[PDB]
Order: C-alpha cells, then structure tokens, then sequence
C-alpha cells in the first residue's frame, strides 16, 4: 500500500477529514508514521500486525471506534510536524501509538455509567476508568507474540516510551483536561512554564492530547456536523439504557431533547474546546488553524440556534 499521491500535501492539513478513505486508514497511519519518524523505526512487518490488532479490537460503537483513533493519530501527526523542533524521537514514537490505541475496547459509555452502576472494570479501575483500561489493552496486544514494535530499545528507553503513552492515554479522560488546562494557564501567565522540567512536559503532552482527542471540532462544518451524529448516537444509547431503569439521564444523553444539541454545543465549544485550543497554542503557536477552525465552527452552531 502507498497513499494515493493526490494526498500527501492533503495530509499536513489539520483540518483533514480521514472519512472518506477507510480502506487506507491503516495505510495512512503507516504513513504518518513513517513520514514522520523514519521509515525503519519498526519492522513494517510488526508495525502492520500492531495497527491490524489494535483495529480488529475496536467495537463497532457509532463513535469511539476505529475511525475516532485514526482521526485522533492523524491530528498528533499535523501537531507534530509542525512543531518537529520541539518533540524527542521517542516522544514522536509513543504519541502517535498513543493515539491511536487510547480508546481501544471501549464500549459506547461513559466512566460515569461504569460506576452509577457496579461496572466490573470502574471495579477494577476506580478513577479514570475506561482509561485504565485503554492503556490495560495497549499493553497487552504490545506483548503478543511479534507485536513488540518497541523491541529494538533499550531496558531504560522502552520503559520510557511506555510511561508516555500511558499518560497520554489516561489524559484524554476529560474530568482530568480541566484541572490540567488550568494549571497549564497559570505557568505561562506567571512565566514560569519551563520545557526542560518534565512535569510541565506532561501538562503539555496531556493537552495535545486533549485538543487531538477532540479535534473534530475542528474539521470543515459539513465532517464537524456530521460526526455530532456519531457522538450523540452514542449518547443517546447511554441515556436510552438510563432510561430503561427509570433513570433520567443528563439532557445531553437524553435523544428527547436533540432541540437542545445546538445549544450544549456552542457551551461545550465556549466550556472545553475553545479554551483547549487557545492554551495550546499558546505554548504552540504553530498549532493556531486548530483555534481557527474552531471558532469557525462555534459560529456555525450559533447560526443553527439562531435559525440561519
Ligand atoms: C442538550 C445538551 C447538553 C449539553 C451538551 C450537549 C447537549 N452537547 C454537548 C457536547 C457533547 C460533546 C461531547 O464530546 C465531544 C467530543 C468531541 C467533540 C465534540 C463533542 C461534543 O459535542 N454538551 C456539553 C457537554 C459538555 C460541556 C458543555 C456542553
Ligand atoms: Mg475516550
Ligand atoms: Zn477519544
């Protein structure tokens, strides 16, 4: 498989919607792999057995499934590259497995649903809970035979690249987004962010995270639009199973109220993405067209409330 060359250039574009090419997804993650890190940085043979197994354990969930990894790994890659000064090959190496492994298993519900109701993982992992799990899952297919892509390191370096994708993952659990974006907000405004200090790396990488984790916010309105369906789809079958106890679920789970939609987006755009993407890029500039293009859309869900 090489990508069709008519892409290439298409593929450094933030906004880029991976939709229409799901028979290349797979490809196109080798190949922001290998744009980005080099070639020979796996074998392509246990590169190809890794993204095959990380697929096939995602559920057919109308949102956090396959196609989401890949748009999330996709949107790493863009960040990335247009900040290549600033990352270490072993970061550039974790985050973009991170990624797209960081929902693997998941189930079309939320961590809030896995304890309201003695879920046996929130059992297992008290806090974060389907994140836990994500990174659980990464692990284990990284350890099946001839899947071990990180064997060609070191005792110390392996177990680094596995620290950060694990932080990366549990990141994109959005309870911890809000404490981490806050304390990122301070430091730069007091000055006192310092790249070198490894915890401020982590906030940082935990943002990147976050704004790739959401960053179907920022495509062309018509992708933004129509992922919304997936996402409430989703949500509604949470609510629906709410419901069937007799449980009135929180009106953006409750599918008798998609009146309110436009509404919770614009305050969802103002709560978590708007300021999200502001704080990246302040620390990184280069990655200003995802702050565009997230306003671009915020307006274009003001026009659907007030009837344009
Ligand atoms: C009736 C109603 C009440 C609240 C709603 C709402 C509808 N819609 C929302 C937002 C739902 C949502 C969640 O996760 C995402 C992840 C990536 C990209 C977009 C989204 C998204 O739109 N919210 C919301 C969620 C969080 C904060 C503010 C609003
Ligand atoms: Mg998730
Ligand atoms: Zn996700």
């Amino acid at each position: 498989f090489t990508l069709p060359v008519r892409l290439c250039k298409e593929i450094e574009l933030f906004h880029f919607d991976i939709g229409p090419f799901e028979n290349m997804w797979p490809g196109i993650f080798v190949y922001m792999v290998h744009r980005s890190c080099g070639t020979s940085c796996f074998e392509l043979e246990k590169l190809c057995r890794f993204i095959m197994s990380v697929k096939k354990n995602y559920r057919r969930v109308p949102y956090h499934n396959w196609k989401h990894a890949v748009t999330v790994a996709h949107c790493m890659y863009a960040i990335l590259q247009n900040n290549h000064t600033l990352f270490t090959d072993l970061e550039r190496k974790g985050l973009l497995i991170a990624c797209l492994c960081h929902d693997l298993d998941h189930r079309g519900f939320s961590n809030s649903y896995l304890q309201k109701f003695d879920h046996p993982l929130a059992a297992l992992y008290s806090t974060s809970t389907m994140e836990q799990h994500h990174f659980s899952q990464t692990v284990s297919i990284l350890q099946l035979e001839g899947h071990n892509i990180f064997s060609t390191l070191s005792s110390s370096e392996y177990e680094q690249v596995l620290e950060i994708i694990r932080k990366a993952i549990i990141a994109t659990d959005l309870a911890l987004y809000f404490g981490n974006r806050k304390q990122l907000e301070e430091m730069y405004q007091t000055g006192s962010l310092n790249l070198n200090n490894q915890s401020h790396r982590d906030r940082v990488i935990g943002l990147m995270m976050t704004a790739c984790d959401l960053c179907s916010v920022t495509k062309l309105w018509p992708v933004t639009k129509l992922t919304a369906n997936d996402i409430y789809a989703e949500f509604w079958a949470e609510g629906d199973e709410m419901k069937k106890l007799g449980i009135q679920p929180i009106p953006m789970m409750d599918r008798d109220k998609k009146d309110e939609v436009p509404q919770g987006q614009l305050g969802f755009y103002n709560a978590v993405a708007i300021p999200c993407y502001t704080t990246l890029t302040q620390i990184l500039p280069p990655t200003e067209p995802l702050l565009k293009a997230c306003r671009d859309n915020l307006s274009q869900w003001e026009k659907v409330i007030r009837g344009e």
